[PDB]
């Protein structure tokens, strides 16, 4: 098949996602419905359930709603069964109707259906060209209370109704007993509990193994996708393993959530999308969008700085979603407002890099404050609304224009109120104006662009006061004037025919898995393709066409690797860089050293015999550790993903800046177990 179609569960980059509260959605199945002190049919409180199910999803689907909009994909609540007390925060009252308290991950929350519901969806969905994404909350069950077991459900945990354990009297040591994170440090984050949520301890091989085969279920379900929630919030390397897990059987686009506040950027975050096999939510991206377009807190000179710096920082842009809004932040639209600003947001961000994930009722102006009030149910399924307008116009050239699904991006025209930007990809080009200024319009000259010489409409038809442009030679635009609030996209394709790659997924996987190559100009006739310089042709090549190849990883060595392809005539394509090759499955495992005292600004890593830990490369080196929860200083500790069941030499290293040192004596060594977990515990060697 195509990169664009419904079935290609590795790239999102050509969707639309529509981020769904499936109990504030459509009610499609009142006999699901929640009953009592639990339930309000007039969804006036915002803390119950109101009834929204996979049924009325179904609804929506089939009768035009979403795909007249131009959406490709759905993200739903986390499906999983959820507690069913009812918990009362000082005199208020609360319900598990956004899903986020997990009691049993092998089941589903019988108030949005049953597993004939859950396929059904995924049934009807896929039936109209809709991928299915779910959201998966493995760091923790429920609000539990050690030594006041009768509150809530203790934080308690079922295998498929039966209880592993709970909160209070946890001998098997299933949760966190650390206590509760002030958010101080990532550490502190990880490893103590989020609120009064019972944290989940990864580091248990019962946890460890249940998660990974829970996941497999839904999997088998048949979903598209996986957004992981609070993965700030667990140990990167078991969320490494865990996406090992999920990539070494059946891969599926997996983002988790990093919440980034107003013009915080962090190298942790950016390290993580790298390297853990997922991407993340773009909130760099959504908090500079709001101050721009919304807070008016930035100007255009910042938002072309978060392109061109997030660009640099992601290895793979094109593989982070994002937003200007969702059920984390106040409602875009603030009551008051002008609902150009709106528009403008939503017009920037389809057009934009990345996976666009628009937030129900966004196309309906829905406004609202912090949780719950950015939770309220869809008020109307109109059509006529310019926002729902202006998604049906600019969606689907995700699907047929690749320079807004894998092009570059480039500022071509400036000021602080005014950005002309080009998105560019083989022979297909894209160009947007947005001009914030709602007041002013704005004198356009020495426009240069790629486009070839012509006139071109705007594919927004004026909707957003955009006009035509009029190319000369040399790509330069005749002047023209912006209107205020002006939003207009020019664009041309055509044929390419060198092959470009545009996208590759999954990221990382073991040898045999067979991954997707996306982009144009392959040809018909099977080629080749190189993982650096080791070449892939015939029956290994599962699959060829113009815009997707699928090949199986050769069995070569863990490490990093440059993808290449080369058509049938030989002629190669552009590199795509940062393909992780793994040794082989992998378990998590627990490295820990004994007193490896420090100077200031110098830290701890781990290196080892296997491409995991880097292949003794210093400068790939795992950590810095950890050393204040689990473990203290001069005690450093940190959760590893390793090739099972391989017998594994390593040391431990103090880094300041590029300066290294040495751990002395022999490589300690250790044979990494065959499933589950483990502890290496080791002392410093001088
Ligand atoms: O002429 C090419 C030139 O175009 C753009 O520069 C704009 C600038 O952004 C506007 O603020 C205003 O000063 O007009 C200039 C064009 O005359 C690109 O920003 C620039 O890099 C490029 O060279
Ligand atoms: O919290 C981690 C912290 O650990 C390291 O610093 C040690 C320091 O080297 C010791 O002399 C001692 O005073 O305890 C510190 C840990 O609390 C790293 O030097 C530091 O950058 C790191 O944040
Ligand atoms: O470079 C590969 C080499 O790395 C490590 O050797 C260290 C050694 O442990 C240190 O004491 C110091 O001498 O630096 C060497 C780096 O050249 C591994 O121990 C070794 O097995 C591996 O071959
Ligand atoms: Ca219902
Ligand atoms: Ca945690």
């Amino acid at each position: 098949a195509p990169d664009t179609s419904v079935s290609n569960k590795q790239n999102f980059s050509t969707d639309v996602i529509y981020q769904i509260f499936t109990d504030r959605f459509s009610d499609g199945n009142p006999a699901n419905n929640p009953t009592g002190a639990a339930f309000d049919g007039t969804c006036t409180n915002l803390r119950l359930y109101c009834g929204g199910d996979w049924q009325g999803i179904i609804n929506k689907i089939n009768d035009g709603y979403l795909t007249g909009m131009g959406v490709t994909a759905i993200w739903i609540s986390q499906p999983v069964e959820n507690i069913y007390s009812i918990i009362n925060y000082s005199g208020v009252n609360n319900t598990a109707y956004h899903g986020y308290w997990a009691r049993d991950f092998k089941k589903t929350n019988p108030a949005y259906g049953t597993i004939a519901d859950f396929q059904n969806l995924i049934a009807a969905a896929h039936a109209k060209n809709i991928k299915v994404i779910i959201d998966f909350a493995p760091n923790h069950t429920s609000p539990a209370s050690s030594d006041q077991p009768s509150f809530a459900e203790n934080g308690r945990l079922y295998d498929n109704g039966t209880l592993l354990g709970g909160y209070t009297n946890d001998t098997q040591n299933l949760f966190h007993h650390n206590g509760g994170t002030d958010f101080s440090t990532t550490e502190n984050g990880i490893y103590k509990n989020l609120f009064d949520l019972a944290d989940l301890n990864h580091n248990n091989s019962t946890v460890d193994v249940y998660l990974k085969d829970a996941i497999k279920m839904w999997l088998d379900l048949g979903i598209d996708g996986i957004r992981m929630d609070a993965v700030k919030h667990m140990p990167f390397g078991w969320q490494k393993s865990f996406m090992a897990a999920v990539n070494n059987y059946k891969p599926v686009f997996t983002f988790g959530e990093w919440f980034l506040g107003v013009n915080e950027v962090s190298p942790e975050n950016h390290k993580f999308a790298n390297e853990s096999g997922m991407s993340l939510l773009d909130f760099r991206f959504a908090q500079k969008v709001r101050q721009v377009f919304r807070d008016n807190t930035d100007n255009m000179y910042g938002l072309k700085a978060m392109l061109e710096g997030s660009a640099a920082d992601y290895a793979q842009v094109d593989d982070q979603v994002t937003f200007i809004d969702n059920h984390d932040m106040e409602r875009f639209h603030a009551s008051n407002a002008n609902r150009r600003k709106l528009e403008q947001a939503l017009a920037f961000t389809l057009t934009s890099r990345g996976v666009p994930a628009i937030y129900y009722g966004t196309e309906q102006y829905m406004s609202g404050g912090t949780d719950p009030d950015n939770r309220a149910r869809i008020p109307s399924f109109s059509t006529s609304t310019t926002a729902y307008q202006v998604i049906q116009k600019l969606a689907p050239l995700r699907k047929c224009n690749p320079a807004i699904a894998y092009g570059s991006t480039q500022e071509r025209w400036i000021n602080n109120d005014v950005l002309i930007y080009e998105r560019k990809f083989g022979s297909n080009v894209a160009v947007v104006a947005v001009n914030r200024n709602l007041n002013a319009p704005a004198s356009i000259s020495g426009l240069v662009t790629s486009l070839p010489q012509g006139s071109y409409n705007d594919v927004l038809g004026g909707l957003l006061n955009g006009n035509t442009l009029s190319v000369g030679s040399g790509g330069a635009a005749s002047n023209f004037t912006l209107a205020a609030g002006g939003t207009a996209v020019w664009q041309y394709t055509a044929a390419t025919a060198t092959p470009t790659i545009g996208h590759v997924g999954p990221m990382m996987a073991k040898p045999g898995v067979t991954i997707t190559i996306d982009g144009r100009g392959f040809g018909s006739s099977k080629g080749t393709v190189y993982f650096g310089t080791t070449a892939v042709s015939g029956a290994d090549i599962t699959s060829w066409e113009d815009t997707q190849i699928k090949v199986k990883i050769p069995a070569v060595a863990g490490g990093n690797y440059n993808i290449k392809v080369a058509n049938a005539a030989g002629t190669a394509s552009n590199v795509y860089d940062n393909f992780e090759v793994l040794s082989g499955d992998q378990v998590s495992v627990r490295f820990v050293v004994n007193n490896a005292t420090t100077a200031l600004g110098q830290n701890v890593y781990l290196t080892g015999s296997v491409s995991e830990l880097g292949n003794w490369d210093p400068a790939k080196a795992i950590g810095p550790m950890y050393n204040q929860v689990v473990y203290q200083y001069p005690n450093w500790y940190y959760d590893v993903s390793v090739p099972a069941g391989k017998t594994i030499e390593f040391k431990f290293l103090k880094k300041q800046g590029s300066t290294v040192t040495w751990e002395g004596g022999s490589n300690h060594t250790f044979t990494a177990p065959s499933s589950g977990t483990a502890t290496i515990n080791v002392n410093w060697q001088p």
